[PDB]
Order: structure tokens, then C-alpha cells, then sequence
């Protein structure tokens, strides 16, 4: 499902993620923007590596979810990789909040780094009551 940016804005903060390991709802929602234009479906894969980044959050399936055709990855004991590609972002919240634990936090993606640090990033979530 593609979100309208509002929708999603208040259904990040339902969820917990509004200042999360210091992150900003704001950085949340900047981070969903560049990685996926607010699209559960989106996925890409990166040739060179072998790894697909699945939905929202663009998750990748060789260090956070299972989809078995990824070479030197976790295993399937872990959280499969099409729970990140449903209309529900529950799973893939729960997943985002896994990835920065990680002393990196948000850093760990490159477009958070490109089109969102060290950013005005009010835009993102103006107007939408949160
Ligand atoms: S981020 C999903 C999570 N992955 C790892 C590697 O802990 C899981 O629930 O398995």
C-alpha cells in the first residue's frame, strides 16, 4: 500500500517511534520518503550483492530478515523477509526499532545520511497533528 504522508506520520507515533533511541518522528518519516515513497510493496535488489531490501523501511534480507536466497545471511529462525512486504507495518516497525539498537542507529542507512542528516526535516511531518 502506498501511504499518504499523514497517515503514515500518525501511525509511526502510534507505534512508538517518536523520539525512539533519540530518533525524531521527523528522521522516521524523512528515512520512509527516500527509501520507498511511503510503499509497503517496494523492493529492490542489489545485484552486486545478492541482498534485497524489502518494504517500507527498505530492510535488508542479509542481516534482518530471512528470504532464503540470500548468500552468507541469518537464517530462518529469524523473521522472514515478506512479513516486511504487508499493508501492516507492525512487523516492519518492530524490525526499524532492531536495526538502531545497533550503536549506528539510523545511520545504518545511507539515504538517512544523504537526504536527511544535519537536515531541516520539519516538512515531513507539518500539519499532521503530531
Ligand atoms: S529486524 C527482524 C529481526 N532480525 C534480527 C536479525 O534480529 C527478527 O525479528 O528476527
Amino acid at each position: 500500500k502506498v501511504f499518504e504522508r499523514c497517515e503514515l506520520a500518525r501511525t509511526l507515533k502510534r507505534l512508538g517511534m517518536d523520539g525512539y533511541r533519540g530518533i525524531s518522528l521527523a528522521n522516521w518519516m524523512c528515512l520512509a520518503k527516500w527509501e520507498s515513497g511511503y510503499n509497503t510493496r517496494a523492493t529492490n535488489y542489489n545485484a552486486g550483492d545478492r541482498s534485497t531490501d524489502y518494504g517500507i523501511f527498505q530492510i535488508n534480507s542479509r542481516y534482518w530478515c530471512n528470504d532464503g536466497k540470500t548468500p552468507g545471511a541469518v537464517n530462518a529462525a529469524h523473521l522472514s523477509c515478506s512479513a516486511l512486504l504487508q499493508d501492516n507495518i507492525a512487523d516492519a516497525v518492530a524490525c526499524a526499532k532492531r536495526v538502531v539498537r545497533d550503536p549506528q542507529g539510523i545511520r545504518a542507512w545511507v539515504a538517512w545520511r544523504n537526504r536527511c542528516q544535519n537536515r531541516d526535516v520539519r516538512q515531513y511531518v507539518q500539519g499532521c497533528g503530531v
